[PDB]
C-alpha cells in the first residue's frame, strides 16, 4: 500500500518487500529487473537513517546524495563511514623532531576539512598529543585516496601549539639510543560532510560526522576485507536481539559481504575485483565473542557453513585475503610446483582434487617472504576411508611437528608458524599421507 | 480517551496506567504483550520530561533519540545522563621540575558525551597545586557510555599543559613533600559536553546542545543508583516523586523494581540475573549513607514480609551494590579455591533449594596470595537455628586478631564482621566460626570493601 | 471571573484572593484543599514577575521551571535569587615573591547559578591589594542550592592568575604583614552567572541569560531575611509594596508569616518547626539593623498584640536571625551540659507549659570547651514578676568582670547580659543571677553576637 510512518518517501509495503527506484521514484521490485542492472533494496518501514549515516534511505537509494560516495554506501543497509588514519613516511631526529605524514582513506564517504589527532608514543609513556593545525587540515579526502595525492611528496609536522616539538631530559633520547621508533597512531579525526542545501549548493561547513560516528558504529557491524596491498573497511546495518520493533532486515555474512563491497557473484562464487572471495578460498579472522556466536550458530544450521549465519548487530570480521593460493584448477601461483600431485580427480571442492600417493614436499624460496612475520598454511582434505594417519613437518625458528586425522568429508586445517630471518635456514614443509588422500584450496597467507 | 494535559503524544490515561509504544503511536499496555517481548512504561501526565533529561517521555519510549543511548535509558523514569571520569594512568615527571600525566576519560553512564572538556585537580596532600581545564588537545569527539577515549588499543594521552605554557609548579616544597612518599592524586571535579537533536532537516546537531543545563535537574529529581561488580562499575539515576507534593504526579516503584528498570537485569520469575549472576538480597551487600539508611530502618517495620527490594523509592536516595568477588551457595556457584570444613549438602530448609548443616565447627584455610594487600574486606552470611539455643563465636586471623560472638535467630540473619588485611609478606588470613549445636547456614561470601 | 489584567493566565478574581494549582490550570482557593496539601499563594494582580525574578507567577506557581530552584521559591512572593559567595580554605605563600590561595564558592539562595565567575579583592588591612576574576579554570558549571564547587568531597580548587600571569605579593610591606597578626582575607565584590528558561523547542538553554539584569530589580522590591544556625546559612527575598504608590496591588504580610513562607517551616498552631529546630520568636534573638528597629519601635505603640512577628513585612526591611545556641525551654529540650542550681518546675504559669520556681540565687558554671575565644556573646531569657517588688541583679566574671541590674515589669520581660569572652585557656566563667524573693524566669539563650 502506499501508507508511509517513517517519512522518507517510500512505502511500507515496499520497504518490508524488495524494491528499487525508477526515475527517481520507488517501484515494485520485480524479479525480471535484475538483467537490467537493477539491484533490489530492503530497509526498516519506521526508521529514515536506517543505517545511521546522515542521508536517508530515499537519498542513498536514489543516488540523490555526493557524487564522490562509492555505489556500495547507496545500499540502505551500509553506512557512509569514513575510516581515515595517519601513516608515518619518515621521522626525521636538547632535540627538535619532525616527521612526514600521509592520511589515508578506506571508507565509502568522503572527509572534508580533516583535522586527525596523534599520539606520540614510545614505550606506553606518551610524550604529546597533536591536533593537526591550519598548515595541515586536508580540506579534500576521497575514499581509496591519500592526502598529498600519490605522486606529491607527504606533507611536514612540527607544528604542536607555533610552539615545535621536542623531546627533553635526555632520558627519553636515552631510551631510544637503545631503538625504540616513535609510534604515531590516530586518536581521532574530525572532518566534515557534504549535504545539498535549498539553493542547491553543497555546503560543508556547520556539518560533522563526530555527530554520526557513535551512532554508525553502535548500529552496525564491521567488515574487513585485507588484501595485503589495501584494506577496505565497511559497517552493515543489523537489528537488536531484545527489540520487538526493529525491523531492520536480516541478512546472512555472505550477503553482507557481498552488499558492502560489491562483489559480482557469478553462479555460485564470489568475486571482489577478479580475486574470489568465496568461504572455501580465503582465511577469515573473528574476535571471541563472534567465535563464540559462530560456534553457537552453527549446530543449529543444517549447512553448517560460516556464509550461511544471520549478521548480528556488534559483529566484527576480518576477511585476510591469502598470499599464496593454489587450487589445481585456475589459479596457482607458487613459484615452485608441489611434489606427487595428480589431478585426474573428480571429488574435490569444486571440480577436481589432488590425488596424492605417499607424501607432499614443497620447498619455497626466501626472495618472497617477509622475515619476522608470521605465515599460515591451510587447505581441505578428503577422506572417505578415515583410516589414514597425516602428519606434518614444518621447519622454522622453532620446530613443529604435528599430526591430523582427516575425516570423511573436507575439513579445513590450520597450522601456524612464524619465519625469522631473511638470510636463515630454508623452510622445509612435508606431509605424509598413509594412503590415498584428496587435497583442494592450498594457502600461504600472511598474518600478523 | 484523548485528554493530552502535558502535550507529550501520550494520553494521561496511558500516562497514568501501562502504555507501550507500538509503530510509533502509543497503545494501551495488556498482558498479552510481555510474551512478544514488549514492556509496558508507566510515566507522569502533568509535565514532559519525567526524569529530567533533555529527551521527552516519547522519544525515549518510541526510540526517537541518539542510537548510542543505551536501552536502560528508553523507559521514561530513568534518565539519560553521562558519568565521564578521568584516569591517571601514568605520571612522567622531568627536570623548575615539570609534571605530565597520562589520562584516559572514562564513561559509565547511559548517553554518550561528544565533546568532553574534562576539568583535573593535581593535589598532593590537602593542599592542592593547580586546576587544570581541558585544551584544544585534549578534548574527546565521542565518548560512548561503558567506553573511554582513547578506545582499548591505544596509549593515554598527555595532560602537559596549563593554559599554552606548561605546568610551573614550586621548586623545593612540593619535591621535598613528595621525596617523603607522598603520591601525586588527580580529582575531576566537573566536565563539558553535547548531546544531539535531529532537526527538522534531519541533521543531528551537537553544539549548543550543553549537558550542564540538565546536571542540577537530573541529580534534583533522582535517585542515585550505583552497581559495582568488582571490574564494569555502573551508575544511574531513576527518577522518584517528591514526598509532600501533591501536584508530583512522578509514578513509584519498589527498590528491586527501580534496579531492573535501570540495570534491564533479567528476572526469572522471582531471582534476579544481571548477565546470569546473581544481584538478589541474599547474593550481594548493599551499601548506603545515613539518610537512606534510616527512611529503610524506618519503613522496614511496617513491611510484613521485612525486604530491602520491596521498599518504596524516594527522592535522593543513595543506593550501592558491590556484588562479592567469592561467592558459595552450595546449589550452582562455589568460587572459594579451598574447600570448606564440615558442610552437609543434605538439607531441604534452605532459601532457595537447599542450606549447610554444620554439625560442630567450620573452618576455612584461604590462601592470601590470592588476596590482594592493603585492602578492607567484610565476612557475610545467613544463619538459621529453629531451636534457639546456640552460641556462636567467630575466630578471625588478621594484621589485629578479632573474635565475635552471634546470636541468631529462627529465621535467617545476615551478619557482617569487619577486618584489614594489609602486606603481601604477611601472615595468613584464616577464617574459623564455631557453633553450639548444629545449625543452619546458607550464601556465605566474602566481599571487597573500600 | 476571565479578566486577566496582568496577562500571566490567572484571573484578577483569583489573584486578588488565593488560588492553587490543580492539574496545570489554576483553580479558586477553598479551606477544603489544605488537607490534601496544596498551598495558597497571593500576588499582585497588574504585574507579571511580582517579586522580580525572571519566572513569572504562573510559572512559578505550577513548578514550570528548573527543578533545581528551591521549593521555598515556588511562592510568587518569594523571589528566586542564587546568593553566590567564596570561601577562604586554605592559602599557601611562598616564593617579587609569590602566593597561593584555595576558593570554594557556596551557593545558599532558592535558586542555582551555572557558570560561576566571581570577582575577589585580596586585602591585606583595609587597603586592597589586586582584585582576581575568575578565569576559564575557575568558572563552577553548575552551582546548586545548598551545595558548594567543587562538591563536598573534592579537594579546593587554586586562584593563581589576575589576568596567564602568577598571583605576587608586589611589595616588601606584604612580605613583612604576614606574621605581625595581620590577614589576608578574600571578599567577594560581585559574581556572574545563568539561569535556565526552555524555549520553544523544549530545550533548556542557559547562554543568553544572565543574572545580572536582576539583582537591582529583586533588591528594590524585596525586604531582606537572612538565618543563621550556627552552621547553615539562609538568605531569602521576599517582595513587598512601596508605601507611597497607590497602584503596587503586591499583598502585604506579617514577618511571621514571611519567615513561613520564605523558609518552609510548618505551624503547627503555635510551633514554627523550621526543620524540627524552633524558631519562634521567643526561641532566637532577632538582630535588625537601625532602620527596621525604628520602624518596629514606631509601630509596635499601635499594635495591641505587642509581638515582632506580627508587624507588616515592608520594602527594605533587613532581618537577621540567629538560632539561639544554647537554649532550653523547660519543656522538650536542654543543652547545657550542667543542670542550672536552684530549679523549681512545680508551676503552671510558664510561657508553654511551665516556669521557673526561683526562691534565692541561681549558679552555674559553663564549660570552656564550648565557647568561641575572641568573640562576643549574648545571654538573655524571659522574667515575670506579677509582685513587681523584687529587684534583679546579676554577678558575671569573664575576661572583664560586669555587674547588671533587671528591673521586672509585671508580665514577662526580656533581659539580655551582653558580655564577651577571650582566650582558650580563660578564666572560667562564673554566671550568678541573684533574686530578692521569687521571680519567674524563661527561655534561658546563649546567642553568639555577630561583630
Ligand atoms: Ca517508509
Ligand atoms: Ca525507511
Ligand atoms: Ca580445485
Ligand atoms: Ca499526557
Ligand atoms: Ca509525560
Ligand atoms: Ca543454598
Ligand atoms: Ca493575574
Ligand atoms: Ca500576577
Ligand atoms: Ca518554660
Amino acid at each position: 500500500e502506499d501508507l508511509d510512518t517513517d517519512n522518507d518517501n517510500i512505502p511500507d509495503a515496499y520497504e518490508k518487500n524488495g524494491y528499487t527506484i525508477k526515475d527517481s521514484i520507488a517501484v515494485k521490485w520485480n524479479d525480471s529487473f535484475a538483467e537490467q542492472g537493477y539491484k533490489k533494496y530492503v530497509s526498516s518501514y519506521l526508521e529514515s537513517n536506517t543505517a545511521g549515516d546522515p542521508y536517508t534511505d530515499y537519498q542513498k537509494a536514489s543516488g540523490s546524495i555526493d557524487k564522490a560516495i562509492k555505489l556500495e554506501a547507496r545500499d540502505p543497509l551500509v553506512a557512509a563511514y569514513p575510516v581515515v588514519g595517519v601513516g608515518m613516511e619518515n621521522l626525521i631526529i636538547s632535540a627538535y623532531i619532525n616527521a612526514n605524514v600521509r592520511y589515508y582513506n578506506t571508507g565509502t564517504a568522503p572527509m572534508y576539512k580533516v583535522t586527525p589527532t596523534t599520539n606520540l608514543v614510545l614505550d606506553g609513556e606518551t610524550l604529546a598529543t597533536i591536533k593537526a593545525q591550519d598548515n595541515q587540515i586536508g580540506n579534500n579526502l576521497s575514499p581509496n585516496e591519500t592526502y598529498p595525492k600519490k605522486g606529491l611528496s607527504p606533507l611536514a609536522l612540527n607544528t604542536m601549539d607555533n610552539a615545535r616539538l621536542i623531546p627533553i631530559n635526555y632520558d627519553q633520547l636515552k631510551k631510544l639510543d637503545s631503538g625504540k621508533q616513535i609510534k604515531l597512531e590516530t586518536t581521532q579525526v574530525s572532518g566534515n560532510y557534504g549535504t545539498k542545501n535549498s539553493q542547491g549548493q553543497i555546503i560543508t561547513e556547520g556539518n560533522s560526522w563526530s555527530n554520526y560516528i557513535s551512532q554508525i558504529d553502535s548500529v552496525s557491524a564491521s567488515i574487513i576485507l585485507d588484501t595485503g596491498s589495501q584494506t577496505f573497511e565497511r559497517r552493515v546495518a543489523a537489528k537488536e536481539q531484545g527489540n520487538p520493533e526493529d525491523k531492520t532486515p536480516e541478512i546472512t555474512i555472505g550477503e553482507a559481504i557481498k552488499k558492502a563491497f560489491s562483489a559480482t557473484k557469478n553462479g555460485e562464487l564470489l568475486y571482489f575485483n577478479g580475486i574470489p572471495i568465496d568461504e572455501s578460498c580465503v582465511e577469515l579472522i573473528f574476535d571471541d565473542n563472534t567465535s563464540e556466536i559462530i560456534k553457537e550458530q552453527l549446530k543449529y544450521l543444517d549447512d553448517k557453513k560460516i556464509y550461511n549465519v544471520k549478521l548480528e548487530r556488534g559483529m566484527n570480521i576480518l576477511i585476510k585475503v591469502p598470499s599464496y593460493f593454489t587450487n589445481f584448477d585456475e589459479y596457482n601461483n607458487f613459484p615452485a610446483s608441489w611434489s606427487n600431485i595428480d589431478t585426474k580427480n573428480q571429488d574435490g571442492l569444486q571440480s577436481v582434487a589432488n590425488k596424492l600417493s605417499g607424501e607432499t614436499k614443497i620447498i619455497i624460496p626466501m626472495s618472497k617472504l617477509k622475515p619476522y612475520k608470521r605465515y599460515v598454511f591451510s587447505g581441505y582434505s578428503k577422506d572417505p576411508s578415515t583410516s589414514n594417519s597425516i602428519t606434518v613437518n614444518i621447519k622454522s625458528k622453532e620446530q613443529k611437528t604435528d599430526y591430523l586425522v582427516p575425516e570423511k568429508d573436507y575439513t579445513k586445517f590450520s597450522y601456524e608458524f612464524e619465519t625469522t630471518g631473511k638470510d636463515s635456514s630454508d623452510i622445509e614443509i612435508t606431509l605424509t599421507s598413509s594412503g590415498v588422500i584428496f587435497l583442494d584450496n592450498l594457502s600461504i597467507t600472511e598474518l600478523n
